[PDB]
Parts: C-alpha cells; structure tokens; sequence
C-alpha cells in the first residue's frame, strides 16, 4: 500500500474505490491489466467456463481451454522453431521452471542473470533477481550456482560514451566471470529481461543484446528471456524481444497480463528443450486452470482484435513526446525512457550530477493520487508509466496534464509528505 | 496425460467427457475438489466477482474479498493464538514461504523435512520433498541446508513392534542428525505432513508427533505443517493436525481445495513469526486474486453450511468399514488406512511378506476406469481414495461396489494391460 | 591445548616433557605415529633429503622420492586394478580430492557419507563429517549435495538382534534416501571409514559392507574409503578395508602415519577415475614435498622390515584379551572393540541400560596421565587405544596395568578432577 | 608434469637435474623458495628437529618451535592490534579457515573475493578463486554464498583513464552487487590479494584499496588479505599490504615461503576474531609440525639476517629498469609490472591493441629453458618473474641476458616448439 486505497470495482483504465471516488490507472497492476479492467469478453469467458468446470489438473485430464491455449501460445511466441508450452500459476514459478528446463536439457548447472532484474518470489526466481536487497536478507542460503552480471545503463555513462561504447563496456563486463571462475561450458542459461521492468524501464542496446545472444549460441548456453512484465503488447510489439533484430529465445517466461490478472503463467520454449521435463515430476495442481485458460484465450483475442499492440506503439510515441516536452520546462526530469505505453520517467536533483531525487518522485505520486491518478515509483526516483493499453486518449491526456501539474507543484514546494 | 481423456464438464463427484461418458471422481483432482465440481455457490461467487473486478494486486490496493478471506482464514486455523496470513498461488509457493518465515524469524538456516513427503515443484518446496515420484533428477543443485528424516511407517514394521515401539524407533532416527552433524540451534524449522498424501496416506502415530513437537519447542525450532492435501475437512476434522492432541503449528501451508481449484494458497502463522519478513520478501502479482478470493469464501461457506467436516468423518468411517470387510474376502488388500474420506488401500502379493503388488494395483485402476470410476495409485501399489466430500451415499456405494468387483476380477486373472 | 604440557622429545612409544617426565603414548598423535616417534630410519631419510632438495612442486619438476613413493603407493593399494596417486598435505584435502575425483569421473553431484564419520577440516571434508556438532556450528552454509546416512552400531541394538539383523536394518536405512529424494544415478560416491575412528572404533559388519559395495557397483556410484586413521597396519592388516572380503575401492584417502606425521597425504584411485582431473586445476604447492616423500618411503620400509602389520595383529589380539579380562572384574566396561592395536573401550553406567559414563571416562584418563600414560576419550565415554605399532611388550603391559589400576580407583571414588 | 625433467638437487637459485645440467630458477616453486634452495640455516634446523621430535599434534601437547613461531608470527604481522595465529598445512586450508573465522565472528554468510584471484584447491578456497588456470570444471556445486568482483586492471584501460579514474570505476563495480542482490549486512568478509600473483602480478591502486578498506569498516565486513604468494619480502616490504597506507587486515593467510616449501601455513588475525573458532572443531593433525615449524623459524631468521626485504626492493627496482630497457628494443613487451623481485612481463601482438600474445610467451619460455633458465607464464601471455630473493647479481644478469636473447630469437622467428 501507498495510500490505503480499497478498490470496489474497475473498468478499462478507471478504478472506483469503496466510497465511489474515481482514478485513472497508470499502473495496470504492474502490467497485468494490458486489456483494461473487467473487459466484457474476459468476464463472459470466466463466467461461461466456471459454469462447466472450475478445475481439473490438466495432467490427469485434458480440458478444451488448456489445449486451445497451449496451441495458440506456441504459435504467437517469437521465432519459427517448433515450440511447446508448460503452464504455471505465476511469473515466479515460470522462472523457476526455466532454471529446471535449462539444467535438465543442457546437463549444466550455472545460471546467469542480471543485477537490477526481477524474476519473482519463489526460491529459484528470487535468487535470479537483483532488484531488492530485502529479497535476499534473512532467508539465505539461496539457490547455488547463480551468477549476476550488470545490465547496461544508458543514462549514467562515462564522459563521451556512445551507444556502441556502452554496449562494448557492458559486454566486456558480461565476459569477465566467463574468463575467470565461471565455465561457459557449465552455464545452462542466461536469463534476460529485454527491457528491465522493476529495474527502471531500462532497455539493453541492440548491439549489446546481439553480443550476448551470439555468445550463448557459440557456447551452447540457452538464451532465455523474461517477458512477464514487458510482453503481450506492452512495448508496442507483441514481445519485448521483438524490439531487437532476429532473436528467438530458447526459453521465454510469460505471466501477468496473460489471463488479465487471473493466476496463469507459461514457459514457452523450443520443442527439444521442453521435452527434457514433464509431469508428474514437474507439476502445479492449479496451473493451467480451465477458468484462467478461458480468461487467457479471451484476453489474447482482445489484444489482437482491438489492435492493442499497434495502439501501445502509437500512444507510446505520443506519451514519449509529451514527457520530452515536459522535460524542457521541468529540469527535474533527468531521463525519459519509453518503448510503447511503457515508461520510466527518472527524476534527478541536477542534470549534470544525475543524482537520484526520490523525495520529488514520491511527491509527484502523492500529488497525482490527490488529483485522481494512480502512479507509483521504481528504484526510488523513477515514475513507472504502464497504463492499460486500452486507455482512451481523453483519459491519457487527463493523466498527463495531472503529471505536468504535479511537476509544477513540486517545483513550487506545494506538496508535502 | 494420465487418462488420455478430454473432460467436458463436471458437477459434484460426477465427471463427463467430450462424448458424454460419466465417471465417479475418487481423485477430486488431488483433493483440490473437496466441495465438489462446479458448486452452485462457488460458480456464482466467481461470476459475480469477475463482473466487478477481475484483478488488482493486493500489495498495492486492497479489495473486500481478499480482506474478508484473510480474516476468515486467520479465524479457522488450528489453535487459539492470533494468526497472520500471506497469500500465494500454489501449495509450492506457500511451502517456499514457510522456509523464508522460519529462517527470518529464527535467524537459522537448516530446514528438516521428511522422506516420502510432497511439498511442491519450486526450488524451495521441491528440495523439501521426498517422494520418488517428484524427485529432482537433472535439476540440481537444490536449496542448501535441507536434511531429510524418515516418516513413521506403521505397516512394514519389525516383528512384535507396537505403535509405541514404532514411535520410539522413528524418533530415534529423527534425533540422529541432531546428534551428529546437524546442530539443533541452527535448525529453523521442521516441516511435516500430519498425514502424508503422496506418501500413501500415512499418518504419524500420536506419540511420535508429540515427541517431535516437544523437541522443536525445547530447541526453539519452529514446528510447521503442510495442510495442502489433508486440510479443509479432508480428514474429518478441519485440519489433519487436529487428529492429534493440542498441537498448534507455528506455520501452516494451505492450498488445493482452498478456492475450489482456482489458484490460491496461504501461509497461516503465529503473528510474531509472520512479522519477521516484509514482502517485497514474499509477493506474487496474482496471489490473493479477488475472483479466486471470492471463490474461496464460497467454498469455506459450503464446508460450514453442508457440514462437510462431519460428513467426511461419517463417510470416512463407513468407507473404512467397507474396505475392512473387502479385506476379509480379498487377501490382496494388505492394509486399509482411512482418516475421513481419505484412504490408502495398499495391495500386496502375500499378507506376511507385504511385498508390493504394483501390477494388481494397475489392473484395479484399469477395471475401475472401464467401469465408470476414476481412481489412481500412489507408490505403484497403493490405491488412493479421495472423493469430493459432497459425494452422495448412492454414488459412494456404486464406486465401492465397482472396487469390490475389481478385486474379484484381478484375483481371477480377468484383467489384462 | 588438551594436556597443557610441553613435549621436548620422543622416541618409540615414549614421550618426554621439558621437565624430563616420561609418558607411554597410547594416542600416537591420533594414529599418525604408527612407526613410533623419531624412528632412526625416518630421521636419516629426512636429513639426507633436506641436504639435496627441501622442496620443488612436483607439478613443475619431478623429484626421485615423489616418483618412487607414487609407484610404491600404487602397488600396495588394495586390489589388482591399475592405480594412480595424487598427493596432498592432509587427510582433509585428500577427502576434498575424493569429492572432486568422484564428481569429475561420474559427472554426478551427490556425495553420501556417514553420521559419526570424521573426514577432515576443510569445507569439503568437514561437510562429509558427522562427529562433532561444533564442526558445523556458525560456519555454514556447507558444501551442497551431501547426504548423511547412519553407520551400523553393533553395541546399542534392539533386543534379540543378530549381526545379520543389524546389517539388514542399517542397509535398509542406507537405502531410504535413494528410495525417496536421492537419485542413485546422480550420486557420485559413498565415502566410508571401514572402521570409524573418531566415531568410537566402530566396525561395519561384513554383510553390511558387502551390501553397500554391491549397491555402489550396481548403480555406478564410486565406492570410496577413508583409511587416514585406520590404514598403514593399524588394524593388523595393511588396510582396514582388507578386514572385509574382496573389496577394492575406487578411491582411498591415506594420511597421518604416511610420513611419520610430516604433512603428506594421498588419494589412491583406479586409473580411469584419477585421469578425470589433474594439475594445474587440482594442486597444492607443498604436496608431495621431497623431504616428506623420503620420510614416507622410510616409514613404509619400517612397516615392512619390522613386520608391523603382523605385530599390530598379534599385540592387538593380546590387548583385546587383556581388556576382556579387565571387563569381567570392572562392570563399568560395557564394550571392548579391538581390531589390531586399535581399540575402543566403551564405559557405561550400567551393563543393561548401556547409558554412557563420560564422568568415569575422563577420570580414567586423568588417573592414567598422573601415572605416566597418555590416552584420550572419544564421544565422552570411550577410551581410545592406538599406541605406536612398535610399542615394546614391556611398555604395553605397563600401560595396561595403569589402566586396570585406573578402573579400580574410579570404582572406589579415589579420583578427583 | 610441466618440464618433463627430474630435479636431483638445488642450492640458492640454481637447480641441477639427474643428468647434471644446471638451471637458473626464476620460478622459486611459485614463490615457496624466497630464501633460496637448501639454505644451510634451514637444512640444519630440519635435521636437528627431526632427531628430537618428528611430530606431535600441537592441539594435544605444545612443542617449543610451534610456540616460538606462533609468537614471532603474531609479532611481525602488519598493524598494532593484538593477534592470534592458527596453523595449517597449505595456503588452501588457511583460506578455508579465513572463511570459517569470518562467518563465525560476524554471524554472516557471504564471502566476496576477486576475479583473477587464486586462493587454493580445497572446496572453500577454490570457490573463492577466479583464475582461469584453476577453473572448477566438473567439480561443482561449489561453496554457496560467494560473490566475485573484478580486480582493478591498470593496463587495459579506457582512453584517457588515470589511476584515479581506474580506482573509481573498479570501486563502482565493487558496489554494484551490494546495490542489487548482496546485502552488505550479510557479508562476512572481503578477501583480497594486495597484489594478485596468479592473476599476472596485478597491483590494486592505493585509492581503490582505501575505498574497499573503508567500505568494509563502515559495514562491519571483515577485511581479509591473502599473502601466501606476495608475503615474506617478495614485494620489497615484509607484506604486500604494507605497499599501502595504514591498512591492518582482520585476517591474513600466510604460506608457501613460510617454511622454505615444507608444508606449513597460518591464518594471522585480530585476537577477538580468532577466538570465535577453537579446536577440536577446527584442526589439522599435521599442521604446525615441529620440523616444519623449525624450518620456518630458520627461514624467517634468514629473511631478517640477510636483509632480504631490502634486497628484493633494490634488485626489483633494478630488474624493472632492465625490463623497461628491454621493452624499448622489444615492442612485444606490452607492460612491465614489478614490485620487488616480483614481476609480470606482459607480451602483446601490438602496443595499441594490447592483444595477448600467448604464442610469443610460450616460445620465450621454451628458448629460456633450452638455455638454462626456468621461467613459466601466467594467463597465457605474461612472463612471471619470481626468483629466490637470494639470487646473486651475477646470476640475475645471466638470466636477464638469456631473456633478452629470447625476445630477439622469437622476433626473428628462430623458435619453433
Ligand atoms: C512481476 C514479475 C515476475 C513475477 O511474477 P509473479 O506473477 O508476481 O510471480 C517475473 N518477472 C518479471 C519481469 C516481472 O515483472
Ligand atoms: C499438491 C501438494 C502441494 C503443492 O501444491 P501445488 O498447488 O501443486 O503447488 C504441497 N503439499 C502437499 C501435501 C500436496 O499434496
Ligand atoms: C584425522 C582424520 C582425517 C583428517 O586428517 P588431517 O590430516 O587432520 O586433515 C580424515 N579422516 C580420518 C579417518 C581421520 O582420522
Ligand atoms: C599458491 C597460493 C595459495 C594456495 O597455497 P597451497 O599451499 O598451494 O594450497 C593461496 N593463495 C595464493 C595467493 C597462492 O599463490
């Protein structure tokens, strides 16, 4: 909680509290609500399925929604290699499964993940994460044979560094463990967020990603991606990895928006990799639930038929220009990062020092809340802008104007915590 | 897939495939269906909630169903100490949370669990597990600082051993790591299933359980229980741990039946233990989902209103009697174990050698399936008996008669694989 | 410090402090002094080699003592298979090397060792150990993928158990992990002390050892032995494993007496196992030191020339009968375990309860010390009897008389701590 | 075996093989032989002790050389805080002990060590290591809760980077894991080579070292140093850490040259840190061997009496000039690093690209060997220069001229393997 709000109902990008007050949702429940709240087609799909079968573990009997969803997810995944899908409940358990699939297929034990990453809260995925110290404190020891590498930062760079220089420097950092203590032939996979979500909406440069991808292929390391936050149209392409040229992951984790916030996740992977493990050795009883699966079928169709991928791209381009214009009048805005309706607005004390301004960031979100918009922060000083992709233009403009007013009010000293 | 069969719809304890064939459910989807399939109150709760709010992450904003469920679960948990509740999506993640809370509260690392145990498929919970069925081939290394001890087997005992002798022998095995390499003062937690589900419906004797509970208290080791399979009325008490005298767990995992097979789980623990961690330390985006929460509220209401606990105790004792009578005519039944509607029928080659007859158990399964009843085996030779608690007596008797006929056909060599 | 006493010099089985006081050594510095203190032939070997070459790391240049010892150790190892040897500095690092060799050769992770065992003090060997709890306390997490099983106890048995029943019970416990959570095809080796040293001079029954050995052969698990305490003639055979019928280990650790207490250890293993790893990957700078190697060549020569294996066998049988006769007069002696000049004298409060009497044990060692004999306890209540193998009969009889007097004085309450 | 030749005898910096061929030693058995081969004072100390007492485990009885050495090591260790010493056999076990002392004193789990480091071949010290030459292939999983950070590289730097810029960039890398997944408050220790030996004779800049030292003190992390290769006058100070301003380590490992290559090591630590662990919990049987202890007393004496600290400083400054002069005529020499008689001469394909030239390096080694000098490489392309500190000027000049001719011959293409 940030402000003790109790939601009674919601539709599209609008939240209504128990009292009747209205809010514009710029969070979409951490990008679980790409399709907007209570989308008519998803509600109906949930209702109709519940009438027939609430649950049977698909490992004992197939159900139609699970069969249909498994085929479809295999189709829409990036690349042309034959795919298989394994269902879970959460992004967390999907990233735990990624570790399992990679170890079992390769016969290798080490996993490489990123500082700044967030992969979930189960013991495997929580070890991979590098987003929060409180995810390691008191609960160790963690999963063995996990190595963290730094994710490329395009904002706080060295003087005179180009995109090319940053890519090379961070790739050299990527190689350092492999040239010292970490055998590449013993690394099962690299797990990467094509754009880091919780880390602050940070996109790896094209050249950096191509270097890692090639490194993996050349050493027989699996290239895995986490699309749990950045997938299903969020970046203005179906998959965040499609922001890069011709990269097909060996394993991909999908969650959050998948079933409009119903607990469903998937690992989608190359056929051969996915066949190294199955039920009943790896299984979640309520995973691939038929009600959740019907919910997902409807939400996937909504993304396609309402053109939400295209809308995220064009609205994202627009929101990027609006925030850039705001940056010209508000020097507290240090960096505008936007790929689709998917933004990190980084607030700094000074543009030259780039020193984080967590105080100002919290004031903005407090102002916004008092003026009917829900927005939160990342890593202290970064506003996350991830509204449902269905957000009508009038509501988007309304929210942007509140944010512009927030910046002015924080400048004048008119906001207190 | 176990049955290679597509389920179309289901109600109560009757399953209907895509060709209209009817089946009596003696599996209840691994005891996730205590309240029976598509219960009228649960379907309505799901459909009504979906219309208002499909999802918002409870870590940002509260919703009424989640808050009400949190209160109700704290109230119905065993013991009189004030509890806190932490939601997840799966039993697996609830067991991961137990490791976290125990380690955080005690400041110790080691977790003790049992051989034969099943706790889930994430990296924490699957380390704790000890069923041959869900073993960790190809996926290691697992979570460090986990020791397995043997679970008391009251069937294959040494000649002349009483329940007293069994309790003492197994408690002596329990103490052996603590008297060698495992420091009691560095063990955070002992986690036990009060009755082992996947292990074969095996109940720890009263005296063994008291000895462990006391050992934990004397050394400041938390005593945790897994009620994911055996909870919510399955044993003919609300919780399996209530089959024992005056035992309040520090930590308890709950799942499967909690929300009628909708993905929801909980860790319910003593207030002090639960306060040792933050969250972000333990959070899932879709955990405590309002549709799932409303479904759970309704299944809990059904357990109360239809007196399902008492019905489980009553039908359980009936089913025990019935199988005991069958045992008198079919010496292939080596052991009848039953606490509530919750039975392990163990098949053997000879009454004295107690050699497992996995082939005979396979043949019973086939016969039952060919005759309209769904039942599975555990450990090859144990028939597991876990119908929905709502199973009408008429249907229970039908299933029981099919089982009787299966034993007859198997004796006479009339079933072929 | 155990005795709080400065040794000036020593020879054979006699120790001399800085005051001139003489002691009979029944410890032989934890069996590192099989050949007796300052043996003339060993002293000469040390001095002559120190004038030629104190050290060069044999991984850069070979030296003649190292090459000769390497061939000698390959030849005297139990069995007929071609062997190779790898040198270390301590028993501990030899056991660390066993883990390495087994994991490297098999491509598997898990190591099985015994409760009650002692393998050393480095992170690998100390994880495998299971005697002192202090050895795990405060220093975790330890090496992952290690499982401890119980070592067969022939003294505190169930009423009416034969040696056959003991072997079968303990072999059943051995198998329990493999039938639950531990995959046999993922375990690299079993490390076993053929007689447990620090465990209390406990010998696995023949039948037990055969069952484990066969289990290992059948599953491709390496069968590894620790001969650091019990090797080099201590049991009245060259190797403790030779007390068993036709067992050739895949790997064997040797230390302590190898170089008369100079730091030198070895792993002796089958050729194909030993070639799975080499220097410079696995290497200790001062391992295979030419002075230590010359000392070792000399001590091995003494064992042969003075017939110390047979002398241990015949003096050990004599000493066993002496302790058996003491036992008749002194009921505090519950168990006499003795194989060669290698004994555990177990002290108990009552012969039927077998309750440990640590108090009587420490009083015996106090009396012995005040009367010119050095002897210590294991596990509180067991007198450890391991004199140098060269101990003259007159001196052995002298020490045995003091112990008889000690037992009489402890009975009469004449000893105050 | 590196050279395929058998050493028969050696004295000072000259080695003689079995055929009578003389070699000048620029390896000194990886810096185990600081005081020169078979030094008269050390040979005599070995022989004289061997006559009195070859061994007794000093945990049972004190011996005089062990007592004197313990006092002398506590005295000559850097800084003015009271120290305690714990003996081992090898640098590997001393570094394993460092982990143990740090975890036990702090009650924290995590250990930070460096890429490019070498700390030994036991499971603890080998996990900490980061030398490609000592990779842990096939032997995992390793010790849990170990994080590697990059060591400052002052040769392959970014354009226009100063020593200051290097110190700040590498300190920024040091902090990255602490700002992502590694809690400072849960890390027990940072272990650092003041100059990395096996890493290629790489010295951390003063400013970097002060930053790490300060960070450790401010977070309650123990600051540990490894002086096994770089201690005992090798750098031209007694300890390599004395190359830096006012740094007193909490823990220091010492070995290799400590007893002229006899197996002996020590952890020297602040008194309150060392008291956290005891014996018999932590103990090696043959550690602090009296013959080894006597050898060490004599080598320490030679270091003082022959003024070898000063000799290394002035011969090293001389050797740096000679190699710098060679660099002028031989552009294949990319970098000359030298602190005492202790150098890394790095060979490259081109002065601007700095591409490593391993082929040129192995050819130089081969030529040198063919003309009577012993020298090896590190990291493929770095000539390592560590002769005994006693090397007479005439012999040094002789060896330096052979190296000069080697560069000439490789340049002209006259060397083939
Ligand atoms: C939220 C998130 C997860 C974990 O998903 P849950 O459903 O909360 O377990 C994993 N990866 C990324 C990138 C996320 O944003
Ligand atoms: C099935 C089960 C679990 C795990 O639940 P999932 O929802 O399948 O993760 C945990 N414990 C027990 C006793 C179980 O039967
Ligand atoms: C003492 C001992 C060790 C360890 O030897 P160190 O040389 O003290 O490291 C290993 N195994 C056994 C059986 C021992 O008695
Ligand atoms: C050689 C070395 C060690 C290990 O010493 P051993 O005696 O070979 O175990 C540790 N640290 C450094 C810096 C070394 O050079």
């Amino acid at each position: 909680n940030y402000y003790n709000l109790v939601i009674d109902h919601a539709h599209g990008a609008t939240l209504v509290d128990v009292d009747g007050n209205k809010y514009i949702d710029l969070l979409a429940s951490a990008s679980a609500i790409n399709v907007g709240h209570t989308h008519e087609k998803v509600v109906k799909a949930i209702a109709d399925q519940a009438q027939k079968l609430i649950h049977y573990t698909p490992a004992y009997f197939h159900h139609v929604p699970g069969m249909e969803l498994s085929e479809k997810l295999a189709k829409i995944a990036p690349g042309n290699s034959p795919k298989m899908v394994s269902f879970g409940n959460s992004g967390s358990d999907a990233n735990d499964a990624i570790i399992k699939f990679a170890r079992a297929y390769t016969g290798r034990q080490y996993i490489v993940s990123y500082m700044g990453s967030y992969h979930g809260s189960t013991y495997g995925s929580q070890t991979l994460s590098g987003s929060s110290l409180n995810m390691t404190r008191k609960i160790g020891p963690m999963l063995p044979s996990v190595v963290h590498v730094p994710y490329p930062d395009s904002y706080r760079t060295y003087p005179g560094e180009t995109e090319h220089d940053v890519s090379l420097r961070y790739f050299n950092e990527f190689k350092k463990p492999f040239e010292s203590f970490l055998p590449a032939d013993e690394t099962a996979c690299v797990l990467i967020e094509p754009i880091q979500g919780d880390g602050g909406i940070i996109k790896a440069p094209e050249e950096y990603m191509q270097l890692v991808y090639k490194f993996c292929h050349e050493h027989g390391i699996l290239f895995a991606i986490d699309e749990v936050n950045q997938g299903l149209g969020r970046t203005g392409k179906m998959w965040a990895i499609q922001q890069f040229k011709d990269i097909e992951p060996d394993l991909m984790s999908v969650g959050k928006s998948l079933a409009s916030g119903m607990p469903l996740s998937a690992v989608i992977g190359k056929k051969e990799v996915m066949q190294s493990l199955d039920a009943p050795a790896h299984l979640f009883t309520t995973a691939g639930n038929p009600v959740c699966s019907a919910a997902s079928l409807a939400t996937l169709d909504v993304i396609e038929y309402e053109g939400l991928v295209e809308k995220s791209a064009t609205d994202g381009a627009y929101a990027k220009q609006r925030f850039l214009e705001m940056q010209q009048r508000h020097p507290m805005i240090g960096d505008v990062r936007m790929w689709g309706l998917n933004g990190g607005i980084e607030l700094v004390k000074d543009p030259k020092t780039k020193e984080p301004d967590s105080d100002a960031a919290t004031k903005v979100i407090y102002y916004a809340f008092a003026h009917g918009v829900v927005i939160i922060t990342l890593a202290g000083n970064i506003l996350r802008f991830q509204p449902p992709l269905v957000i009508p233009r009038e509501q988007l403009d309304q929210a942007l104007q509140v944010l512009d007013d927030a910046f002015t009010a924080v400048e004048n000293g008119e906001v207190t915590i």
